[PDB]
């Protein structure tokens, strides 16, 4: 049968999907590790061992534990990304989109959700592979790996909480697909690994970890690099954040083996309920369990990394939204509201940006504010609130992603760079937002494609030319069709450093993006910062 | 006779000269202070002492001693501005231009000419007093006072050498005008001091200082301020100059008396032959001898002066060209020539950033490089040409005046600004010197109305709007006529801070004049040098 496979791990059977007046094969919930529980938890993945029988892959997994939005009760637009499965901890499985009838070796993408590295799901509706997996007729998989505490709490020294774990699951997912994707018709050597913001950090953090660089062709990051101020911290600080978390559950912090057997007896709600009081700072965009600079699976600074070319060479496809800040301002910057045009007045806009960047003095603080306000006219609320907009994403996302390219690109053989900026016609959240971080992923996934779901025929035909970009680059490493007639994304060079917009207009091709601002977030600042 | 008048004094015998197809009298050469020469030299200036018969007044003094530029030998746009008399330490005179017939008592404006305090002669055919005095009716004066070391060396606690001298030669000029004016027709309780650059910088020194304020009833001040970089330095610095200045000089450095009596024994042409080798570092806009903060003529610093209100308190009208900082690049920066359109490579932008930011660090200059580059065309070499132009002028002109001028407006009973951007017709200087430090002065004194100096028929009407502004605020402390219906010069208040431009178009109302920069230049820069 078409949906029985044999792989190296056993047999599973999966189950036929509806996809536009079509179907195809859906392998769901397949386990790629051993459950981490019990004495497994904050421990390195275990390889699942082989099981005899029939598996049965036609029901999506568990979703790991993790910290779940309330802000919003009934919203739509922030419940599509809370788990919509239980939660448990036995929660490593991916899911396979396969194309019908079964190809023989064709082009494959795995998917590895974004969340803060705190959250995430790979069963939400938006990560649904069976429209892209249909259309471009690529295998699509999509891995799930511990966030929070559970996959990043790091006890340096120690190897039962040595962190990264999350990391090192989602490797296991990659090792998998390596060794057995190629009994679902997918070709091992044409993997291409994308991730959407936490899941774009992760894949350039796969980019440099030599353990991991060997198990994939290319890759796509899409508003996240590994570089982002948020997406790591050093073992002094994940050591310190660790005993943190023992103190708010009352845990004997007297060694690192009192404290990972404490943690080790809370539930996981417990862990859950204490996670946001270890941060350092007052801030925004910052999550408390990231991976660390630890010397191995990072073999050094990242920087250090980027500067010597020590990473994995091939080529890359990666972009940015447009407001990649907006949604950290609406849940905590001061002034910013759901249903209000949030204009924000001068006071709310100088604790927005000591929000904004936590770490600056107040030298760094007047540095930033200089630079993004507007001095004939600082008291103009849409003017503070699309700068403190501009600061959460430039510095967070952007700036970091620009530094990754440009160090990127001058080792690297082929970087295809874009920018998203159409807000989609049926967008619940406010329109102060814009073109919110996250919202290009229903694009990516082909949502437009199905009617019921209100976009507009200009939207289906982006959707469409945004997958076949995505998976004629996983093919060939180029987004662009051979000898074709439509519109090239030229290749972003060192030198000329092009890239495209990604909207229902036709397409233009600019330089530099956010150039001006990216030489004070990456140059002037950190320097400044030094100084003092 | 109209020429024969009989000061507090002594007898004084004019010259009858034409001006504009008529004449009106020409008191040439009075002598205000007694010769500071010999042991005089460095020495507070004395009261003239009164003399019998009469004085002849119908040729222009000599020119103080100083240095002149022989950069463009024969060059019209440079020689403009040397000594057109024979220099001599015997400068102390002033000139007075008399409306005829003879006035009863009418408006007085005292000019004090500029030149960064090393040069500057009140004889200059820009500053002929006869348009100004024959057009607006106003018995026009113009004093002289001592430049370079022999104005300004200061050795505090001396008597023989205290600084700020040429500062009190302008006062006792004043302070004639005070007592004997009303001999020529002038009302002594309505004089108006005003002066360009160095000059303005004295017009609001005089504003300041306790023993100059009752001196005078208003003030103008053109591309000029008080707080100016340039403008002044501490007692410290200037004891440490003339140190350096008797060192070059091959002086006894035991004591202030053996340094100063060497440097009275020294022939003016010695000192000015190596007046340039004692500032502290390599620069373009600073000048070895000027005013020191001595705790006398200046009370406390400039800035707690103007914080705490202690000022003479009346109305002022100032403003800036549009391209102050041209004349010192041509002058000091590499990669500008007075014959090519001076495109700057990225290399002399840079070497020119240092030398007009000469006391920051390395963290400064990439905080100004930063604040003016294009990084989307960072190679333009008109970019980075007109960029290095703007931040001589913001940092040495425009943004100190800005300061003085909100500082001043607290307290003042009257602002009135004007940004001059108007390219004279004739200029003979390159083009892309643009509105060069220095030419509003021609069209102050109404120049343009003389035809063989080929001037347009726009240029004439816009001198004499200017002449009119600059003598009806003189007469009335506001530039605007009673119930005129010509447009309005706004007053420049704390909270609209309005503004107009000067030119040949119409009027046009603008609001905080380059305030982006010097928000800069004004705050953040300054906490950034002492942060480090
Ligand atoms: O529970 C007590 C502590 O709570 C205080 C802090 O919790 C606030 C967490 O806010 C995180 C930011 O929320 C943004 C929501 O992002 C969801 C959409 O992201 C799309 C990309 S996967
Ligand atoms: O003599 C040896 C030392 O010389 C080196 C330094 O001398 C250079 C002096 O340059 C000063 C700047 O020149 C600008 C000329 O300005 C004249 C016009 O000013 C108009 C306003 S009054
Ligand atoms: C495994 O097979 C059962 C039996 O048909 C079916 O319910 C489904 O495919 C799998 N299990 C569940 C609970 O859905
Ligand atoms: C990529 O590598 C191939 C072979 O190593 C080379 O021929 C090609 O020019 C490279 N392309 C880029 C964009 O570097
Ligand atoms: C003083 O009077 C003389 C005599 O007429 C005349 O030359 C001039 O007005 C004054 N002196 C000089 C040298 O010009
Ligand atoms: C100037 O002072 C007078 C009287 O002291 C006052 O009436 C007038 O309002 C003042 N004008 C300004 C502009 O301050």
């Amino acid at each position: 049968s078409e949906l029985l496979v044999n792989t190296k791990s056993g047999k599973v059977m999966g189950t036929r999907v509806p996809v536009l007046s079509s179907h195809i094969s859906a392998f769901l919930g397949i386990p790629f590790a051993e459950p981490p529980v019990g004495n497994m938890r904050f421990r390195r993945p275990e390889p699942k061992k082989p099981w005899s029988g029939v598996w049965n892959a036609s029901t999506y997994p568990n979703n790991c534990q993790q910290y779940v939005d309330e802000q919003f009760p009934g919203f739509s637009g922030s419940e599509m990304w809370n788990p919509n499965r239980e939660m448990s901890e036995d929660c490593l499985y991916l899911n396979i989109w396969v194309p019908s009838p079964r190809p023989k070796s064709t082009t494959v993408m795995v998917w590895i959700y974004g969340g803060g590295f705190y959250s995430g799901s790979s069963t939400l509706d938006v990560y649904n592979g069976k429209y892209l997996a249909y259309t471009e007729e690529v295998v699509l998989v999509s891995l799930s790996y511990r966030v929070g505490a559970f996959g990043f709490l790091a006890l340096h020294g120690s190897q039962e909480a040595p962190g990264n774990v999350g990391l090192l699951d989602q490797r296991m997912a990659l090792q998998w697909v390596h060794d057995n994707i190629q009994f679902f018709g997918g070709d091992p050597k044409t993997v291409t690994i994308f991730g959407e913001s936490a899941g774009g950090a992760s894949v350039g953090m796969h980019i440099l970890s030599p353990g991991s660089r060997d198990l994939f062709r290319r890759a796509i990051l899409q508003s996240g690099s590994p570089n982002c101020p948020w997406a790591s911290v050093s073992v002094a600080e994940g050591r310190r954040r660790a005993v943190e978390l023992g103190r708010n559950l009352n845990c004997n912090l007297n060694s690192d083996e009192e404290l990972i057997h404490c943690l080790r007896e809370k539930k996981p709600q417990e862990l859950i309920d204490v996670e946001w009081n270890v941060l350092p700072f007052d801030s925004i965009f910052r999550f408390s369990f990231v991976p660390v600079i630890d010397g191995e699976f990072f073999p050094t600074s990242l920087e250090s990394m980027l500067n010597s070319g020590n990473f994995k060479k091939t080529q890359i496809l990666l972009g940015v939204n447009k407001d990649e800040g907006s949604f950290f301002l609406l849940y905590g910057a001061p002034g910013f509201s759901k249903d209000s045009e949030s204009k924000i007045s001068r006071e709310d806009f100088m604790s927005g940006v000591k929000l904004s960047v936590p770490h600056a003095n107040d030298l760094g603080l007047d540095a930033v504010t200089l630079q993004y306000t507007d001095w004939m006219d600082d008291n103009n609320g849409i003017k503070n609130r699309d700068g403190l907009d501009d600061i959460v994403g430039d510095h967070n996302v952007i700036c970091p992603l620009m530094h990754f390219v440009n160090k990127y690109t001058k080792f690297g053989n082929g970087t295809y760079l874009y920018f998203f900026n159409h807000r989609a016609s049926n967008l619940v959240w406010p329109e102060w937002m814009g073109v919110i971080h996250g919202y290009e992923i229903e694009f990516v996934f082909g949502l437009p494609l199905v009617k019921e779901l209100n976009y507009t025929a200009e939207e289906e035909a982006l959707s469409r030319r945004i997958m076949h970009y995505w998976a004629t680059f996983a093919k060939t490493g180029n987004p662009n069709e051979p000898h074709s007639q439509e519109s090239k994304w030229p290749l972003f060079t060192t030198k000329e450093q092009k890239f495209i917009d990604l909207n229902t207009e036709p397409m233009k091709v600019h330089q530099r993006l956010r150039v001006q601002m990216c030489v004070f977030w990456n140059q002037f600042l950190p320097k400044l910062l030094n100084a003092t």
